[PDB]
Parts: structure tokens; sequence; C-alpha cells
């Protein structure tokens, strides 16, 4: 096999990395890195090009294609540099030091302000909308997959992990009921997302994991969502409003990003202007 990207060589003579290894999957791990030049931080993820007796680099040279499209936006993470071994694509990125937005999901952190949730969601939008203008579809925004640029203090949203990403069988709690039934790729599956998304942040629960899979299934499927008092009394109802309305059977029925951006529950006057 004939190499595309730089050199290994010039990988460890640009680049040293870290004691910190951020985060490992079956087929791809992420680490720290530093330019030995500037000593800028970066994330270096390497992705296996052989998985499951399939040669992924096609696949992995698209995820490239969608990073390198949205380097304008500065809510989807940006690609610094490439390089390639015989078994890996080596992806060189801004780096996000806050960890993943579903840290600030757990009961253990509380720190999250109405403010800071309103702010999140809204950067989350920005960000989906403008994939979702350029005709991409994340097709897997969980909590982990959107991290922060700091969280002391709390920083800005990077979107991240395009490997599901299309044109217009995953962790089961974050499935849309569309994906169950077989339904076409929409980009109102990744607004369902976002209706967990800020279910979780300000209920600090997952809106539809069961006691086993079969359970979840029943739960997505049935779109039974727990909206009791217990769970939202600290709750708004504007939130609750933005919520139920991204969460509904029918993909049809989800208002878009841009919608979204102009839901009552985000418009906020920052207090420090005239
Ligand atoms: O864990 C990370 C991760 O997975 C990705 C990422 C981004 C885009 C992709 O298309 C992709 O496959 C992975 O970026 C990161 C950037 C960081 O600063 C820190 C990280 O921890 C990750």
């Amino acid at each position: 096999e004939n190499l595309y990207f730089q050199s290994m060589e010039n990988f460890n003579n640009f680049y040293i990395l870290t004691s910190k290894e951020l985060g490992r999957g079956k087929f791809a791990v992420v680490r720290q890195c530093i330019s030995k030049s500037t000593g800028q931080e970066y994330a270096a993820k390497f992705l296996k090009k052989r998985r499951r007796g399939q040669d992924c680099r096609a696949e992995i040279l698209h995820e490239i294609a969608v990073l390198e499209l949205a380097k304008s936006c500065p809510r989807v993470i940006n690609l610094h540099e490439v390089y390639e071994n015989t078994s890996e694509i080596i992806l060189i990125l801004e780096y996000a030091a806050g960890g993943e937005i579903f840290s600030l999901c757990l009961p253990e952190l509380e720190m999250v302000s109405e403010n800071d949730v309103i702010r999140l969601i809204k950067q989350i939008l920005e960000g989906v909308y403008y994939l979702h203008q350029n005709n991409i579809v994340h097709l897997d925004l969980k909590p982990q997959n959107i991290l922060l640029s700091s969280i002391y203090p709390l920083g800005d949203i990077k979107i991240v992990d395009f490997g599901m990403s299309r044109k217009i069988m995953g962790t089961p709690e974050y499935l849309a009921p569309e994906i169950l039934n077989y339904d076409p790729i929409t980009t109102a599956t990744d607004m369902w997302n976002i209706g967990i998304i800020a279910y979780m942040l300000l209920t600090h629960t997952s809106p539809f994991v069961g006691e086993d899979n079969q359970e979840t299934y029943l739960n997505i499927s049935q779109v039974n969502v727990d909206y009791s008092e217990e769970t939202f009394s600290s709750v708004s109802q504007l939130a609750t409003d933005f919520i139920q309305s991204l969460l509904v059977k029918n993909p049809e029925k989800r208002p878009t990003a841009e919608i979204c951006l102009s839901h009552s529950w985000l418009q906020q006057w920052d207090f420090e202007n005239l």
C-alpha cells in the first residue's frame, strides 16, 4: 500500500506525544501531543485503516473531507494536520481541554446554571445549523461527542467524531426512532439528539435508558420520557417545551436547527449591554 499523508518520521520530528491518553475505541486511540517548535497542544487521533476485515481508508478520507469543509465553523473541531503510517491515519486536531459535555450531565457535577445550558445548546445549534446547511448530518451527536474548549471557566463547544456523518446499530439509548425503523437519513435525527442533550444537561438523567436494551428500544419507539414534576422541579417550562418539541416520534414534526435558534427559551439579553 502507497501512503498519502505526511510521513511518520515527520510526525516524530515535529511532535512529541504526552502520557495523557485522551480516548480509545476498538479501532482508534486519541493522545495529546505537543509541537516541538511552538509548544502548542493538540489531540492526535490514530485511526486504524483496516477494520473488521474491511479497508477503511476511503471512509477516513470522507471524515477528513468533512472536517475540512467545516474549518470556518468554530463549533466544529478544526483539523490542523494529517499523517499516515502503515496501519494508521493520524489526525492532528485542535485541543479542547474541557472534556465532554457528558461530564456536565452526571449527578456528581452542581456548577451548571441555566445561563450555561442555554449558551451551550445555542452553540450546539449553531454548529448543527452550519452542518445541515452543508447537507452534512452528524448522526452520532451523543453528549460524549461534543467537547468543551475549557471548564475553568466554562468555554465553547466543539463537535467531534464525524465517523458516522453522511449526506441527507450504535449505542442504543441515543438512536433516533427513525434509525430503529430503518427510515432514511434525515437532518431531523441530529435534532432528536439535541433534545436528548438538553434533557441530560438539565435533569442529569438519561431520557431513554432502561434496565436492558429491549426496554431502551421500547422507550425510544414509544417516546416514553419522564417529564414528572419530580425530575422537572428545577427545570423551566421554556426548557421543557424546547425538549418536548425535539423529542417526538415523527421526524417531520421536529423543528430545524434554524427554528430552534429562535426558540423563546434561547432568547436572552446579556445584562452588561446598553
Ligand atoms: O477525543 C477526541 C476525538 O475523538 C476527536 C475527533 C474529532 C473529529 C473526528 O472526526 C474524530 O474522529 C475524532 O477530537 C478530539 C479533539 C480534542 O482536542 C480532544 C479529544 O479528546 C478529541
